């Protein structure tokens, strides 16, 4: 009642929404990527608050820190375990979801834009596009996904050779602390910028909007799609990918998606069909690429083609909030270091993508612009010598279905243990796993050793510094979740 009255004090009252509200269950379910996540039995927010200004961003902290109710920032609702809009157990907090705060700003002659985390990465692509055919920015393949999240964890994709992660090219911020002051980089610092961006959403405050500097690409780029079945040498082909394509070109990368007893080389080169086919036939002959099998487009409609397989519908593909792909979702993720001996590439094609429940694998390559960063220059450590990545991706359909996807993706991770990076075992932090562990809260703050658990996990050698800065700009642990950095005090 008390923090509800505060709110009404300040901010249009139609941007608010009670349990009570008509519109609180459409508004709480209109980004709601996962349907473990939407159903009854997930614990709900007390309070729904959709700003339109950064005041009501600004007023809406305020209001949390004067009348002790916390607040779980959502920007486009992919988390993988839905920590922007659902906590594990009981617990009263609000949510102020950021779909309503969408511009995007380009400055194509400076190369810079300003762009808003409540927009989606689709509409951040589309208005580069809008500005120059040969500009680009290098995140996430799936146009849903929210900026403000997307930045924060660190945010990659099909450019990640040539540019590295969506955090490290961004130039300034504009952000809302933890408690309602409003910063750029200037008043923020070093440490508060560096964690910023990449050290997890949630933990550092809440990032209203992002200036990011834009990228050239080519006017025309190259897809291809090529599959291999096991007879057709999947196992050798895979085998040998390992090794090449990490130390491929920066122009070049290629990704496998493997969901049987098959693998699916998805590329993106930064160039013509005829510069690819010479430069395949001497680093990769044996994935056996010809021209035939070259798909020449622009940037910005290699982005639905990569994801949806898609040619010919550039603005219902990247413009849309329909939200209508909603999958029972369970997810993953591995660093690779060694490579895997041939046996395990057998393993993995002829039994493990075959059992009930299996999954969907996805093998992004390092190497180049990503790996040459070190690994403590931003929060995201997953760099030098990392040869690929490995996402485990279980989608299912109704309700009761659950148990055998579940219980794959728990067996394929026990299996992989030996082959992965260990101590730790390393994860991206925005393949959000809360298997990896959680925090524990005493005396209302996280503690630093539960942390640790996980954070050392997504952040290796980083975790320290995040957790020093995350006491210095939030030391009541404020802005909070389950999995998020704690404060290391003194
Ligand atoms: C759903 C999904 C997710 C990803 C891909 C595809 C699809 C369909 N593919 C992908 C992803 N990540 C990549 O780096 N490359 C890819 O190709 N996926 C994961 C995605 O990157 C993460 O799920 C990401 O965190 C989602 O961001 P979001 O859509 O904005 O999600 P939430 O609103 O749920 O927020 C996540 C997390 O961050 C905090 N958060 C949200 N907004 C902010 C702001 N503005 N400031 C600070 N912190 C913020 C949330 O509280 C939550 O903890
Ligand atoms: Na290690
Ligand atoms: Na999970």
């Amino acid at each position: 009642e008390d923090f509800l009255g505060c709110l009404v004090k300040e901010i249009p009252p139609r941007l608010l929404y009670a349990k009570s509200s008509p519109a609180y269950p459409s508004v709480l379910g209109q980004t709601i990527r996962n349907s473990r996540w939407s159903s009854p039995d997930n614990v709900k927010p007390l309070y729904i608050i959709t700003p339109t200004q950064v005041s009501h961003i600004q007023s809406a902290v305020v209001c949390g820190r004067r009348h002790s109710v916390r607040i779980r920032v959502r920007s486009g609702g992919h988390d993988y375990e839905g920590l922007s809009y659902r906590s594990l157990q009981p617990e009263t907090f609000a949510v102020v979801d950021l779909n309503k705060m969408r511009a995007v700003w380009v400055d194509g002659k400076a190369r810079t834009a300003w762009v808003d985390s409540g927009a989606q990465l689709g509409e951040l692509y589309y208005a580069i596009y809008k500005a120059s055919p040969t500009l680009a920015f290098p995140a996430g393949v799936c146009p849903t996904i929210g900026v403000g999240g997307n930045f924060a964890g660190g945010g990659f994709g099909m450019l990640l050779r040539k540019y590295g992660i969506a955090a490290e090219n961004v130039i300034d911020v504009k952000l809302v602390d933890a408690n309602g002051k409003l910063h750029d980089k200037k008043s923020m610092g070093d440490d508060h910028f560096w964690a910023v961006r990449g050290g997890g959403g949630e933990s550092f405050g809440i990032v209203v909007a992002w200036q990011v500097k834009l990228l050239p690409v080519p006017p025309t780029v190259t897809i291809f799609k090529i599959s291999k079945t096991v007879s057709e040498g999947a196992v050798d082909i895979i085998n040998k990918w390992q090794v090449v394509a990490p130390q491929l070109p920066a122009d070049l990368m290629i990704r496998i998606i493997a969901q049987g007893p098959k693998a699916t080389f998805e590329a993106m080169y930064l160039g013509t069909c005829k510069t690819l086919t010479p430069l395949m036939s001497s680093k990769f002959p044996e994935l056996g690429m010809n021209p035939s099998h070259c798909n020449e487009m622009s940037w910005i409609q290699s982005i639905p083609f990569v994801h949806l397989g898609h040619r010919d519908a550039l603005e219902d593909d990247l413009l849309n909030r329909q939200n209508s792909f909603k999958p029972f979702a369970e997810y993953k993720s591995d660093y690779v270091y060694q490579p895997f001996p041939k046996t395990v590439w057998e393993q993995i094609l002829n039994t493990w993508l075959v059992k009930p429940g299996a999954g969907i694998m996805i093998f992004d390559p390092y190497g180049a612009t990503i790996s040459a960063t070190p690994e403590s220059a931003t929060p995201f450590p997953h760099r030098k010598g990392v040869l690929f990545n490995i996402q485990y991706v279980n989608y299912w359909f109704a309700p009761g279905a659950a148990a055998a996807p579940l219980s794959w993706s728990k067996d394929i991770y026990n299996y992989m243990e030996p082959y992965v990076s260990k101590n730790p075992r390393q994860a991206y932090a925005n393949y959000r796993d809360i298997d990896l562990g959680r925090n524990e809260v005493v005396n209302d703050v996280s503690t630093y050793a539960s942390g640790k658990v996980w954070g050392q996990k997504y952040f290796k050698g980083n975790f320290e510094r995040l957790a020093i800065t995350k006491g210095k700009v939030d030391p009541t642990d404020y802005f909070r979740n389950e999995q998020s950095i704690p404060p290391l005090i003194k």
